């Protein structure tokens, strides 16, 4: 025994787990990095076989059995669309309720108030690389992490539509999910320290 | 006609105010001020007889009938007790949904996810000055914005028992919205810039 399980949903960075692969290495017998969708990472720590002793994901739920929740700090995501789509004059949300966005399904099919779209115009679609696949091809505007957009977004090829909803981008809240046998351990706070100086440094960015 | 009504809710700093009363009072006819319980200012405006143009508070709801959301900025709020309540180890949140506390009530009996109480002892009140007697008191933790927290906790009459879960404060995002009548208004614009700035130079305080 003693192998940590960590899960680690794609709207974090993946040089964020750098630090998590960094600390607490050395604390355990074994670390496992575990990367799900933001809409079906609280689904798979509820799968008691799944053996998840932390969870790193920007989904919210209240109450979830066996686990406790805190903060480690905020990242940013940001509705994007093709350039030439018809809502490229920023209205804003308004607007986004009536037309397509290819939002992230779920192997359930139920979802969050986070991450429910907004919109009656859904394709469900199961990571953000699809999503911007249709996105880039017109089919619709989509909610994505700033690290899978930046490069398009310089490069002409995205366009930016929640500017007026938040200048800046979505500031988003990364939560830390872990088993209720974790209090008691140093590394863990370890961890958490390294995990928020981490998110803050990427911020800045 | 062109009365302007903005609602602010008691979480948002009284200085905020200012901004508003100072650059769209010159816009409009005339400008009404009306606070409420972060608890009640959703319920206020969809209250078609309350004639709210604009709301500003922490309350989230997904959509609300004829008007639009827009994000303003971030203020902080704190988990208080009274500096010899049990809790004050800082465990934190997995304590915290088996002591009372003193949560704000509201008018309809039920709550967002944001402002619905963690705990099961729970006492309602109508307001932060109700809610800190009884914190003051011993009766149970509350969580209240910064600015009604701040002299206390510098005296020692208060504690903050939400260091762990999210050192700094619990970030919490304001929420603006407002009359679809209003984006057509060259007004709100130039509102909307300095609320944001305003918000943002009271983060620095
Ligand atoms: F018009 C809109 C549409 C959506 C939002 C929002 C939000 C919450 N934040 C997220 C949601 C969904 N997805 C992600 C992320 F996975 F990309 F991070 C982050 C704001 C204005
Ligand atoms: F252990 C806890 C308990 C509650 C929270 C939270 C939250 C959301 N933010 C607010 C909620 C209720 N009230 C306010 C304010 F009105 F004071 F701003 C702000 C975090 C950890």
């Amino acid at each position: 025994p003693r192998n940590l399980r960590v899960l680690l949903d794609t709207a974090i960075p993946p040089s964020f787990c750098d630090t998590v692969s960094s600390v607490l290495l050395d604390d355990f017998n074994m670390v496992s990095l575990i990367r799900t969708s933001p809409a079906d990472s609280l689904a798979t720590i509820k799968q008691d076989n799944a053996e998840i002793d932390i969870a790193i994901t920007i989904d919210e739920e209240l109450k979830i059995s066996r686990f406790n929740q805190c903060v480690l700090g905020y990242t940013k995501a940001f509705v994007v669309a093709h350039p030439q789509h018809p809502l490229c004059n920023a209205h804003s949300i308004a607007s986004l309720a009536n037309y397509r966005q290819i939002s992230l399904g779920s192997r359930s099919g139920q979802h969050s108030n986070l991450l429910r779209p907004v919109s009656d115009k859904v394709l469900f679609v199961e990571n953000f690389d699809d999503m911007l696949r249709l996105v880039e091809a017109g089919v619709g505007w989509g909610i994505a992490p700033h690290y899978f957009v930046e490069e398009r977004l310089r490069n002409g090829t995205l366009a930016v539509l929640s500017e007026l909803y938040e200048p800046g981008g979505i500031d988003t809240k990364v939560y830390c999910y872990y088993n209720t046998a974790l209090e008691s351990e140093r590394s863990f706070l370890r961890f958490l320290e390294s995990a928020r100086q981490r998110l803050r440094e990427l911020g800045r960015q």
